[PDB]
């Protein structure tokens, strides 16, 4: 209740200027797998965090934004090189939206069959984005917590809100497993999850890629699950 639908996309307002977008991918015999990203209104422009699974779904996000917010989308940041986060890059570029990703995400994108972002983010030794690579990001605070779900995963806090986005690094606090595959770094995952928590220590709403928003318990639960794999 309260969620909005546009085509195959679902939108949930999380704060006066933040919405979660959800798109679905069918796994035959398994049903639809959800993927979440964020939409942020910053003054007279919109900033996008992650695409949908496909170009067509990403176009649905852009059309919902035009219809319900009616402000130009200035830039998009994508949080790693998997289809649920970068599958719609072509639709962003066609719309004239400037796209940003971790340099490593852009390097990985071709071998994954994905389109790289136009701009590469780089990071200081303490994990915070180098500001020259993230110009005019407004309230978006971009942090690289270390290798976890993937080597390239990045995370984003929204200044002025209680919201931080853990991407696929953080799992639901009720998760029964981490879902780590070959590209997860299971030696460092627990520390990376805890580093995300420490980078956004006041965030009380933790948005993640594959479950509904949770409390900080998602961070501590994820780190505990990851402790078991070291
Ligand atoms: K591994
Ligand atoms: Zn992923
Ligand atoms: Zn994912």
């Amino acid at each position: 209740t309260g969620d909005q639908r546009f085509g195959d996309l679902v939108f949930r307002q999380l704060a006066p200027n933040v919405w979660q977008h959800t798109s679905y991918l069918d796994m035959p015999g398994f049903g639809a797998v959800a993927s979440n990203g964020l939409i942020v209104r910053d003054g007279g422009r919109v900033l996008l965090v992650d695409t949908a699974w496909t170009d067509d779904q990403t176009a649905q996000i852009l059309n919902w934004i035009k219809q319900e917010i009616n402000l130009p989308v200035a830039l998009a940041v994508v949080t790693h090189a998997h289809q649920d986060k970068m599958g719609g890059m072509d639709a962003l570029h066609a719309a004239g939206i400037a796209t940003y990703a971790n340099a490593l995400s852009n390097q990985l994108a071709p071998q994954e069959g994905l389109v790289a972002a136009q701009h590469s983010l780089t990071f200081a030794a303490n994990g915070w984005v180098e500001p020259a690579t993230a110009p005019n990001f407004g309230p978006l605070k971009v942090f690289y917590p270390g290798p976890g779900h993937t080597s390239d995963n990045i995370t984003v806090g929204i200044d002025g809100t209680d919201i931080a986005f853990g991407g696929c690094l953080i799992k639901d606090s009720k998760a029964k497993s981490l879902g780590n595959l070959g590209d997860a770094d299971t030696e460092h995952y627990a520390a990376s999850a805890r580093a995300f928590g420490a980078a956004f220590p006041k965030a009380s709403m933790i948005v993640m890629s594959h479950s509904a928003p949770d409390s900080r318990a998602a961070i501590t639960h994820t780190a505990r699950m990851a402790d078991k794999l070291r």
